[PDB]
């Protein structure tokens, strides 16, 4: 109703399970608050290029802009944050791209990143998280990196069910909780919040499912669930036992010694992923300490949500990480950083985050050329230390670029 | 009951607010389960080597020896896995010290060291992570982490309340949630687990003003409050308002700039005290790409524990991090690893974790002088790279000691 449909372009289309990708695609995407202004030009750009080299003029993409955060009450007037229309023609053209988002504090607003994923129901956030060679890191090897994270989206403490403390509601739920269901166990019940953590069964083996298949499809060595079961013993622990039984139950898993882990034959190259568990205490301490022990990593919301921060913070990329919400129907790509507003306009933000998860969308379109040619220019022009002032401040002898210029470099390095 | 008091020894006593102690004072210890074995003779011996030498013979420790965990079985008998006179005995006598601590499956049993914290409301957990000079480290400067961490004990997630997926209570709870709370937000309420995460303002507001205490008590320059607020508003934001609020409110805390941030004047040194907050994720990245700017750090349960367990990984010190619990009436100090079973009786195991706990226990009682006597050995030992086989294997041209003789070469650099 204010997006315009390009008068070219064609709908990408699941004919069950698989997309029908056409060679002009429509891809909407939505800009994104702050910075959003600058990187998203910057991979519009470096993905039109690379789609351009790859298939020779073949295939062309037809970008369709829609609307979410501070941008959307600019054009649907100062109340509409996340536009109904934007869930529909997510729903609609089965993929989309988005930049930062803006979520308002005073008005009772629930995190516009996590409605986009709940609305849609996009289960899976998927952070591959991966060194690139010659970015400045603070630990002493991070090329020992490479994990790729399957975080559940649409449980957990994150399904945002509270109630504030002294509210009639908050009373209420603890009242039941002391007299209907004998809980001696809240120190204060008085002047308290409470929170809802749930975790379900169908929740979480669809995601573990996911994570095993991404496994024999990619031959990953292991697959890693990653609780806190030993405090949180039947939402946690119920996700760790899930999916171990899932892993016997569906992928022919067998003991390896005497258990807990499991061995599962990869029925196409004949190796074998050992699925395998840690507690997510000693989980953050062992990635740091012996990361090339990891490799698919499969955990309930908040414990991904922290994992996927911390491992790209020890590689060097707080700044150039992708990100993917994946669900059945549709998926929807992501810069996976803040807004940050002090340097919106600017034009030297780094456009990595946004630009490798557009290789993401390629990948998953089945344009593996063009989403090859975006991560050959990444490592081209970050080794030719041809960098954003981000990667510029932590080396020495860099060249500093601004952001649409890191984008060019992207593009001459393919 | 199975407990000998020592014939010599006088008992701590709390005169209002102050530890009055005597120059023999009994002190309970808990041997630990699987390599407690190992490292309490050592922690024990170098103890009784500092005071010896401090105080030359004036003051000595009358140690006495108390039950939890699997010895708790062979003593009371095969059910008992804590006793009702362990509560009792380190209620009484003021301050205990504890080695690592096995909690059974199969048998519905709780986390023993959370039973512990719980049972006698040791709501301060104390976790200071610093450097030791000369100790291998997964990252570039580790030097530059100097962080005391106060975690909330008493409330979050880890006050296990929670029912199991199809069972009668979960069906229940989820009932009253859909039916008489209105919450479509529960994604499969079937099959499902519920955890109940609370958060009170008395549960925040002692454990902040004790945060911003010690920072006044050791002129630390500044204290964060972490939480995952965004997502969480009615239980981890409620702790940073609070926490801000009992800055204003008790310390006469000023805005800086146009907020969100305070300063407090420390009373003593003229100095200010920043009291800042951070997003948990994005604190988990600040760790590693700018420690040197967080000092004091103040949340939640779950979070405290994460944080630590990371800090404690790339300062090298995940097997000599010390910990104490703290409560208004007693404080219970821990080796804060496992109980390694496989190196269990081998002597071979890092007593680092245990022997740094019992100089917060000797510094806690005011035995200031003893307490820096250990950490004096300890930078000499391990300056000395003479060390232990976990310390070994990174470093070269080390010197392998087992357990015990580590604590030797504690006090011959004493």
């Amino acid at each position: 109703s204010k997006v315009v449909v390009p008068a070219q372009g064609k709908k990408i289309t699941l004919q069950n399970g698989k997309l029908n990708v056409p060679e002009n695609p429509i891809i909407p995407y939505i800009e994104g608050d702050g910075i959003g202004v600058d990187v998203t030009p910057a991979m519009l750009k470096v993905v039109d290029a690379a789609v351009e080299k790859a298939y020779k003029g073949e295939r062309k993409i037809s970008w369709m802009e829609i609307y979410t955060g501070e941008k959307s009450t600019q054009v649907y007037g100062q109340d509409v944050w996340l536009p109904a229309e934007t869930l529909d023609l997510i729903r609609e053209y089965r993929v989309a791209i988005k930049g930062p988002l803006t979520t308002p504090v005073g008005g009772g607003i629930r995190s516009l990143n996590v409605a986009l994923r709940q609305e849609l129901d996009l289960y899976i956030c998927l952070r591959p998280v991966r060194y690139y060679q010659g970015t400045p890191s603070p630990v002493k090897h991070p090329e020992l990196t490479d994990m790729v994270i399957f975080r559940e989206n649409s449980e957990d403490i994150y399904a945002g069910i509270e109630w504030k403390a002294d509210s009639a509601d908050a009373e209420k739920v603890i009242k039941f909780l002391r007299e209907e269901m004998g809980v001696k166990k809240i120190r204060f019940p008085e002047h308290c919040g409470i929170g809802i953590k749930p975790c379900s069964e169908e929740g979480t083996k669809r995601l573990v499912r996911a994570a095993i298949e991404y496994a024999i499809a990619n031959d990953r060595d292991s697959v890693t669930l990653v609780h806190k079961g030993n405090i949180m013993k039947f939402t946690e622990g119920a996700f760790k036992d899930w999916g171990y039984q899932l892993a016997r139950e569906e992928f022919g898993g067998e003991l390896i010694d005497g258990g807990p882990w499991l061995k599962v034959k990869n029925p196409n190259t004949g190796k074998e992923i050992v699925i395998k568990d840690v507690i997510a205490d000693a989980f953050l301490q062992q990635i740091l300490l012996r990361p090339a022990e990891y490799d698919v990593i499969a955990c309930m919301n908040l414990n991904g949500d922290y994992i996927s921060d911390a491992l790209a913070a020890q590689v060097g990329g707080i700044g150039i990480a992708p990100g993917a919400n994946i669900g059945d129907e549709c998926a929807l790509f992501e810069a996976t950083h803040g807004t940050a507003p002090k340097y919106a306009g600017q034009d030297k933000v780094n456009p990595g985050s946004i630009i490798l998860s557009a290789e993401m969308m390629l990948r998953h379109m089945g344009w593996t050329e063009a989403a090859d040619l975006i991560v050959k220019g990444m490592e081209g022009a970050i080794n030719a230390k041809t960098v954003t002032y981000d990667f510029e401040r932590l080396m020495d002898g860099a060249k500093l670029l601004k952001c649409s210029e890191f984008g060019d470099a992207i593009i001459e390095n393919m």
